[PDB]
DNA sequence: CTCGGCTATTAATAGCCGAG
DNA sequence: CTCGGCTATTAATAGCCGAG
């Protein structure tokens, strides 16, 4: 908001890694709002360089373990 | 935007599955849009009452498949 | 009884200054 | 040479009117 973005990496390895931790949080935090305004089967994996793993889902992942695995069948 | 939204179901059955599909499409926007800024490893699954599977993963989610069971191994 | 097409506004994002 | 704490603004979200 402070400005208007641009779709591009940051060259600034410093600022680069501000914007990522910004949405990082940023992020998951909808993974909660929209799960809360429609409930809907969601599955957010993230993997930070900094060496976080974040796992939420609305539908219990237990499932995309095997339902994603059905359509990687043929 | 049109209006301070309330993180809550919307009791609304056509508006609830309005507020889904402008997410729906909206939050996939921003895998691929938090995906350039930082190219990070994120892992997005949906699946809509609609019928409608949508997979976007910047890290090629056949890690997520192998990587992830390792997290869930003791 | 219902729906789509096109548009306005708030939150969350990206940022900047001072100190060691 | 580097970082964090606290804050302002634009995009994307949620919406509303007319017609059958």
């Amino acid at each position: 908001g402070r400005k208007k973005i641009q779709i591009t990496r940051i060259m600034d390895e410093r600022n680069r890694q501000v914007t990522f931790t910004k949405r990082k949080f940023g992020l998951m935090k909808k993974a909660y709002e929209l799960s809360v305004l429609a409930d809907a089967e969601i599955a957010l994996i993230i993997f930070n360089s900094s060496n976080k793993l974040f796992q939420y889902a609305s539908t219990d992942m237990d499932k995309v373990l095997l339902k994603y695995t059905e359509y990687n069948e043929p």
